[PDB]
Order: structure tokens, then sequence, then C-alpha cells
């Protein structure tokens, strides 16, 4: 019974009937960045105590998933006589790979096994809607297993689409230069998914999500006295992921119903980057509405100077309380769809927005843009790592000609 | 170097066989397994026997006779001119060594000699003499810099850490691919506070068992863990995060290199923070 969000709060002492939720996510963490995510994921349940998402963590480190609190140790997946890759990612591609490695197909038989295990039935139905897998980019065992499942979505490995919910890594060379090619492979697989299916098609790679671990951080120390802010981080991406499968399936409206069926097309069609923005809304008028969704969108946790004129749909809600007149205004609503039309003009592209009713005393604005291009924060990583990368060729030689240009005399001892 | 050397002594090649032997008795398996990941080989530089080993060392592991690489653990001598020229012909053979090293293998690559880890007489001596009533300086040097190896090797596979783990493959990649000259600074914690925390890190670093004036600037990879209390929230607190990062990035900036910082969680009642840098070049204590 995670609740890390004063919205998931206030929708549990409220709601006594949250029973279902609009999409079945299979979570399952790699690296232990997402083993981390994957164990807030686990810890949500519904209001008769059941659990929410079957979760598996999955790492070559035995040891970063041994602080996990709500994945129970059955449900932690680890490799034989590896101790870690060690910030390489190949490491990981390697030990599934016959050409490599030759008990390769050895381990994807516990992979198989233990996806069995975790997403199938009785009879053998996959329990799941689709699978969203957790990464940290820029590690090995993390990055190394983004590049292993774009391989095994190839091979129709997988029962159901996968969404791929990746976090951008802060500031390291080696770091950077994993993170970029792991997103590489991935606007490539993009590049070919839009050739080989129809705009109509359900996509095998569902969407991917990014978060940028500065834009997070810029975030956190703007907004007991410790804060570990991964920690936050990780709080805000999930708690909002969750929010929003929660609403369509538990909250409705006199006027415009987001609905489930809404969100699964938004998430399973447009197959490429998605983003949302969380808007809190305290101060009931338009220029204070507008500057909010527009701050969630720019700088807020999915943020990462994302190509909102390539979106291809569109999908949002404000969760409202039941009384305040100044949602049904009309005025109100227009201001909405030239906000969000700054970003895409929302005719242009499919989607729908709602405004459903709840209990309590101010308004959360969730938008979600789907189907865009790669974000630009690529391009500024890019450049980020050469500023380091070639300052670094410079120190590395700026001291290894200060060794060839001074020996010291020791004639005076051999 | 000359007992074994056949240009100068005809029965050199007979000591060797004696030396290979008793390395296949006490790092060999029934098989052939080395049952070793590498070599630690302790030095006094200055002495006749430490120094000379320590060449003798340098010229075996380019003939190929170690299964593994080897790390060295020299001590620098505190002052008499013959130990002083002792010590500085062989810290130049390693300089050369090392400096060959770098254009024989890449940066990726596992070296033959894994690391140098100095400490120097003179500052061991001035530490111990500021902190039952008899004291053989050399003795608790010895407990120290020997406990606090140890300690570092026993950490990653013992404890861990919902935060961060530090585990033992973060380690061996530490120790075992920069290739150069390698420290620690062992900082004991028991006052909570920034101020505190930070002037101890600094001080194990500068004024530690294993500070010889090293050229930080010149690191390419570093490794370091805080072991903690399970309660103790001071350490959840993310501004003491920030103050670790940026309190050892006045030593190399961490983004710069690379490394992994951990915070395992321990029974006990104060915070140790071990701070390891790697690949670094030859320490000034050299000048």
């Amino acid at each position: 019974m995670v609740l890390n969000s004063n919205e998931l709060e206030h929708i549990h002492s409220t709601n006594h009937s949250v029973n279902d939720i609009s999409i079945r996510w299979g979570v399952i963490g790699a690296g232990q960045k997402g083993n981390k995510e994957a164990d807030l994921f686990a810890g949500y349940k519904f209001s008769n105590g059941t659990t929410c998402y079957p979760t598996l963590a999955v790492n070559f480190a035995e040891s970063d998933m041994m602080h996990l609190q709500n994945i129970i140790k059955e449900d932690r997946i680890h490799f034989d006589g590896l101790k870690g890759a060690a910030r390489t990612p190949s490491v990981v591609t390697d030990l599934f790979d016959p050409e490599t490695n030759p008990n390769a197909n050895g381990y994807l038989d516990k992979l198989a096994q233990e996806l069995g295990r975790k997403f199938t039935n009785e009879e053998g139905e996959v329990i799941v809607d689709q699978f969203l897998i957790c990464l940290g980019a820029g590690g090995g065992v993390g990055t190394g297993w983004g590049s292993l499942v774009l391989q095994l979505i190839r091979e129709q490995f997988f029962p159901c689409p996968v969404s791929m919910l990746i976090s951008l890594p802060s500031g390291d060379p080696d770091e950077i230069n994993n993170a970029l090619v792991l997103l590489s492979e991935i606007d490539e697989f993009m590049r070919e998914q839009d050739r080989l299916f129809g705009n109509s098609d359900i996509k095998p790679l569902a969407n991917v999500i990014v978060n940028d671990n500065t834009q997070m951080q810029r975030i956190i120390e703007s907004q007991n006295r410790y804060v570990n802010w991964k920690e936050v981080a990780n709080d805000n991406v999930v708690s909002t992921l969750h929010e929003i499968n929660i609403i369509p399936e538990n909250y409705g409206s006199d006027n415009v119903t987001y609905d489930p069926s809404d969100l699964i097309k938004l998430l399973s069609i447009p197959g490429r980057f998605l983003t949302i923005g969380k808007a809190r809304i305290a101060k009931f008028d338009l220029h204070s509405l507008e500057n909010s969704i527009k701050r969630s969108l720019d700088e807020g946790f999915f943020s990462a100077e994302h190509q909102f004129e390539t979106a291809t749909m569109y999908g949002g809600f404000v969760l409202r309380p039941s009384n305040a007149d100044f949602f049904k205004d009309v005025n109100t609503e227009n201001r909405i769809r030239n906000t969000l039309g700054e970003y895409k003009r929302l005719d242009e592209i499919a989607g729908k927005f709602g405004d459903p009713i709840w209990d309590n005393e101010y308004a959360v604005c969730y938008t979600i843009f789907a189907g865009m291009t790669m974000p630009k924060r690529y391009i500024s990583l890019a450049r980020e790592g050469k500023e380091l990368a070639e300052k670094q060729e410079q120190l590395r030689a700026e001291a290894q000609r200060k060794q060839d240009e001074e020996k010291v005399d020791i004639s005076f001892a051999t």
C-alpha cells in the first residue's frame, strides 16, 4: 500500500472502491534504478488489498536487490556467477547471444520461464495488457537490458506490447555514450516500426517515456530534513503513471468522460516518444491555470525538450471538484485548448480531453502527448558529453607530455 | 635482481624453478585453478631484499610469469640517503612500466600490473604520534594499512544498501583496470553534521595513512562507500549526499571519471567513509 503523492492519499481516503485500473501493466525493472521504480509499482494495492501490478526485478548485481521492500525474493531475478557488468552494457547483450555466449539460449529459458510464472494464468492468459520496463540509461545492467529488450521484441519474445520507462543520465561521459547508443537504437527501431505497421495497428513497442535526471534534480531543489533526490524523483514519475492509470477507470464526468479505452489507444497506437505534464491547480483563475499547464509540460518531471510539433496523438484530463463552477465555465475550456494548442494545435492530431469529477478541493491537470519524435535532450546530451570527453583528451595529454618532458636525475643511484 | 639473472648468475634459472614451484603449491588447485584473482606483493622500499624483489616482480610480469594481475603495496622510506636512492630507482622503474602498459593495453583491458598502492613512512609516523604504554609505530602503521585493505575487501561482499549498492564487481573493476597509482582514505564519522563529515573525508585523503601528495587531478576512476547505521536519518538526507559529491569533487570532479559511491547499511553506531581514487600518475612525494 504505497501512497507516494498526496493525490494518491486523497483518492484512497475518499474512494474505497478503487478496484480496477485502465491498463494492466506488467512491470519489469532492470538495473538498480529500474529495480527501485519497480519496487514502488509492486507496492500499490487496490482498495480490497490485492496487488495492482505483477512485478519482477532483474539485475546482475545480486546486491542491488537486497534492500527491495515490496518485491518478494522469489521475484528478484538474477544471473549466476555474474557479480555485475561494470558500467558496460555490451556485457548484457553478450550473455544472451549464441554467437558470443554458448549457454546464451539457456539463460533465455530462465527468462522465458520467470516471465511464464509472473505474467501467466493457470491457462496461459497473459494476465497483462502491456509490459512496463523500467531502466536507468547509463549503467551497464540497465542500458544493456534496454538493448536486449529491443532485440527480444523482434523475435516476438513477449506476448504483448512493451512500454519502456527510461531515465537519462546526469553527467558522466561513459554513462552519456551508453545512454546515447540506446536512445539511438530506439530511434532506429521506431523508424523500422513506422514502415512495418499501419497508423491504426497495435505496435509491439507501445511507447517510450523519458525522464531527464538533470531536469529532475533542478526541480527537486526548488521544491524532518533529508531528501534523497532519486527517491523523490521516483515517487513523482511512478505516482504520476499510477494516477493516470487509476483515474479513467474510477472517476467520471457529466461533460466529457475520459474512459480507459481512450488511454489504451494513447499508450498503444502511436508507438514513439511519449510525455506527461501533471499540473496542480490551486488558484482558480486563467492566468495561473495556464502558467501551471505550461510549467508541467516544459519544466516538469517528464520534460526533456520534447518535439511537440511531431506529436500524433493527445490525451488528458482535469480532475476537478464537484462544485467549482470555474471549470464548467467555457472561457476556461478555451484556455486549455489554446494553451495546449501552442505545443500542438489539438485539432491537427487525434485525441480527447476530459474533466472528471472528484471529491477534493483542488484541480489536478494531466496532459499527455504521444507519438513524438526523438527529444532534443538527445542533442544537448550529445553536446554535453563532447565538452567533457574532448576536455579530457586534453587533460590526459596535458599531463602525459608532462611525463615525457621531465625525467628526474637519479644517475646518482644506479 | 642478480641472483635471478642468467647473465650474472648461472643457477639463476634454478632459483626461478623454486619460485615457480612454491607459487604452484600455494596459489594452485588440485587442477591448476589458480585459487586467486590477483597477487598482492608487500614491500618496504629502501632495503635490499624488498626493493630488489620489487624490481624482480616488474621483470617477471613481463615474462608473463604470473597467472593473473599483480597489485603492489609499497612503503616509502623515512630518511636515509641510501634507502632514498633505492626507493627512487624502484618508483622510477614503476613509472616507466606503467607508461609502457598504457601504450600496450586499452582503457578497458585488464592490466598485468593492476595497481600500486603507496604509503609514506614520514606521513605515517606524523599521524601515529598525534593519536599499557608502548607503541611500535611500525606495528601500528601496519595494522592501519592492512586492516583498511581487508575492510574494503570484506564490505562489498557482505553489506548492502536500499539506495546504492557498491558490490564486489565495482571494486574489482577499480583495482583491475586503471593500472596505475591508487590511494585510499578511511574516515571515521562520529559527529553527524556536514562541517565535520567534510573535514574528516578531507583529512583521510590529505593527512591519512595512504597520503603521499597524490595527483588526484590525474585519477581515471573512483570508488567508495559510507558504511552507516540502519537508522541514522542523517545519511538519507540529500544535503548530505551533495556534500560528499562536491567534497570529493575538489580532488577530481566525480562526473569526469568513471566510478560509483555506495552507502551500505551496518549494525553499528557510527559511519565509516572509505574513499578510493585509482589510475593516478606518480605521487609528488617522489619529487
